[PDB]
């Protein structure tokens, strides 16, 4: 199930900062990682590959400990589920979307977790329609 296998990865990443950084270095850098197959499930082929994983390395750069803040995690597990995504290899590379729909799927997913997924109302962030965290 798409929905409930984006939950799993969302909530393990977003909930715990070594996780959330091993999983995004080894999307950027192409390494083993439990959630390969999955990433690859979730996300239709695409040509955002480069662009994702330069917003990924912009935000090392800029901040090294994003992966203390939840916000931070659940956006670089945005750009992170992109950068690992299957590449139509035939297109021009182009800018990552700032929301797309889960493969197979209307379910929709916000880089600024605005709507679908996952939601970070300024107080909670919501996974699945499942609360995580409540600040």
């Amino acid at each position: 199930d798409p929905f409930s296998r984006a939950k799993s990865l969302l909530k393990s990443t977003i909930l715990h900062a070594e996780r959330c950084k091993e999983f995004v270095g080894n999307m950027l850098e192409e390494y083993q990682d439990p959630a390969e197959t999955t990433v690859q499930s979730l996300v239709p082929i695409n040509t955002w590959g480069k662009s994702a994983k330069r917003k990924l390395q912009e935000e090392i750069t800029s901040d090294p400990d994003w992966h203390q803040c939840p916000r931070k995690r659940a956006k670089m597990s945005y750009l992170a589920i992109i950068a690992g995504s299957i590449q139509d290899r035939d297109k021009k590379q182009t800018n990552v979307p700032r929301a797309f729909m889960l493969r197979g799927s209307q379910i929709e997913y916000d880089m600024k977790a605005t709507r679908g997924l996952v939601v970070d109302t300024t107080n909670r962030i919501i996974v699945g329609g499942e609360t995580v965290l409540r600040e």
